[PDB]
C-alpha cells in the first residue's frame, strides 16, 4: 500500500480486440504515460498505437496528441471510450 488511489475509469479498445476492455487510469496518467499502459493492454507498442476519445454514442471527439498533456484536460471522464489505434499490426511475423 502507499498514499494514492484514485483515477478515472474508461473503456478501452482496439482494432484487434473485438469488444472494448475495462480499466483504469489516473487522470495525471500523461498520455505519453497512458499509452505506456495500453502497451500492455494491446500488447502494442504506445509510440505506435493511438489513442481516440469517443463520446456516448461511440462520437469521436479529439485526439491524444498531446503528449505534455495530463489525461482529463481533455472532453473526457470516467465513462469515455478510449479505442486504441493499433498501428503496430502484427500478424505473421510475432506471432
Amino acid at each position: 500500500g502507499s498514499s494514492g488511489s484514485s483515477g478515472v475509469m474508461v473503456f478501452i479498445s482496439s482494432s484487434l480486440n473485438s469488444f472494448r476492455s475495462e480499466k483504469r487510469y489516473s487522470r495525471s496518467l500523461t498520455i505519453a504515460e497512458f499509452k505506456c499502459k495500453l502497451e500492455l493492454v494491446v500488447g502494442s507498442p504506445a509510440s505506435c498505437m493511438e489513442l481516440e476519445l469517443y463520446g456516448a454514442d461511440d462520437k469521436f471527439y479529439s485526439k491524444l496528441d498531446q503528449e505534455d498533456a495530463l489525461l482529463g484536460s481533455y472532453p473526457v471522464d470516467d465513462g469515455c471510450r478510449i479505442h486504441v489505434i493499433d498501428h503496430s499490426g502484427s500478424g505473421p511475423s510475432s506471432g
